[PDB]
């Protein structure tokens, strides 16, 4: 049944003489939001590879992770150590995103999306998948991966998966475990404020900047420390232009020291 | 037997049924130097793809049929000749393979953006052709090191086969740009390799003043009419800076006769 491959060589040996492969890269500490990716992967290929890797370029629960994936019919858990993927100290050749890497979440995480684009390219060249699933909660990550896939001619179908949420709307994330009881009760307001922006856009709203500030002002007045609220073009995160019909609203804000992100496509 | 394929989709469809593939990326205008790579590729796989592709906006800062004709005799199965829009549909390349500081040394110092563009278009071609084996000429020694580097760092499962420089009778490294040389310039061109060899001979004889050998070669080419970009002694393969006791060395040079920039190198193995 399920197999745990730790080397590039063993992964490739398994993958040759296998048909269609759907691939889900993760960093472990798996939760229900990740399984939405795995379940969608299994609906697009019989053989699903889930990688678990923590990337020094961008909380180990290995046994509990693999049991959850086993019950979802995953074929291979690829969990290499750091030296397997980075045999030298440095990563000399990096996949360099455009200026997007310094916007939104990238502004306070320099080097982060470069590290995501590089490790995902490495994983792509290791697993050689036909389909790869990524969650929409990390929308900017998704744009970067779609972009590198196109620009580097990776023959891989990128499948966005919808954000799994709690009953009150909060996007599922391992970050949510940091919230105190008080902050967790307040955390659903992020998605509430994004939805009301999407409704204003649905009801013919034209002032992008006005809507972003209002949501930001509501969060700040309720105790949040807002990093950004931004309306951008869906999928690509290109600048929103007046008259665009495929939009997305994104925000990042801190309750205490925990930074939460969410988004709504309008 | 030989096919000319222009689209990525047709290349992928052909490649899918085929087993092992050896790959030779070129900018066309093919000469015997190129055919050396093609012969090496043909020794290692039944199916050899040669790509012909230029994009002067991204890297690089004879007709196709005439090129295809030279390859048809050599057992090439596919000439892959996409146009600019096929590989760069938005013109802009948003995601680039970024080399380390190496990209700004040696030829990189005189060719801003060039090795980033080479690294990127080679990765793209690797992802289109999906070869088992790719051949590159040692004449472009820094380029070869850049391609070995990205192949390892990005985990491309591709064997990188270097191929020795094919030369004219008088030693001049074969190159498409040699056609642009005046009669007088062409007769002067073999001095570059000659001086590189005399540097290698000083090294094989225990010479330790690397800086002085570099300067003498550059001053001599300068005195002979050339405009020298550089002459440098480096560690072989990695192109790291050479140190006093080093045994595996390469001497590299780039220099211009009038309008034409020429490069060459000589490897040295010291006992
Ligand atoms: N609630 C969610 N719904 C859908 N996809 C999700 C969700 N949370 C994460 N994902 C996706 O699953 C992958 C998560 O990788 P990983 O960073 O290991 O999880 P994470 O929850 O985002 N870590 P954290 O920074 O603590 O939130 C990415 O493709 C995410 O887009
Ligand atoms: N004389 C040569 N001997 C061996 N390999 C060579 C030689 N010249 C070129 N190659 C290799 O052939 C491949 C295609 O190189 P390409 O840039 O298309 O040729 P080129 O002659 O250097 N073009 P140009 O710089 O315009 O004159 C590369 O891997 C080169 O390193
Ligand atoms: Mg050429």
């Amino acid at each position: 049944h399920m197999q745990i491959i730790h080397t590039i060589r063993e992964l490739r040996t398994w993958r040759e003489n296998t048909g269609k492969v759907a691939f889900v890269p993760t960093m472990g500490n798996l939760h229900e939001g990740h399984l939405a990716l795995v379940r969608e992967a299994r609906k697009r290929a019989d053989n699903v590879v889930v990688s678990i890797f923590v990337n020094r370029l961008q909380p180990r629960t290995l046994q509990q992770d693999a049991d959850k994936l086993a019950a979802e019919g995953v074929a291979v858990v690829f969990a290499p150590d750091e030296k397997e993927l980075y045999p030298n100290v440095e990563q000399r050749y990096n996949v360099e995103p455009p200026h997007l890497q310094n916007e939104l979440c990238g502004k306070f995480r320099p080097g982060h999306f470069r590290g995501v684009a590089t490790v995902v390219s490495k994983l792509f060249n290791i697993v050689l998948p036909d389909v790869a699933c990524f969650g929409k909660k990390d929308y900017q990550q998704l744009a970067v991966i779609k972009g590198l896939t196109e620009d580097l001619n990776f023959d891989i179908e990128i499948v966005p998966v919808d954000t799994g949420r709690a009953a009150d709307g909060l996007a599922l994330s391992s970050r949510n475990r940091y919230l105190s009881v008080g902050e967790r009760a307040e955390a659903p307001r992020l998605y509430r404020e994004l939805q009301a922006v999407a409704e204003s856009l649905k009801q013919g709203g034209l002032d992008y900047a006005g809507l972003e500030r209002q949501a930001a002002d509501h969060l700040t007045a309720a105790g949040w420390l807002v990093d950004y609220v931004e309306i951008r073009r869906a999928d690509t995160l290109e600048m929103a232009r007046a008259g665009d019909k495929k939009l997305v609203v994104l925000a990042a804000a801190r309750l205490g020291t925990t930074r939460l992100i969410d988004n709504v496509e309008v």
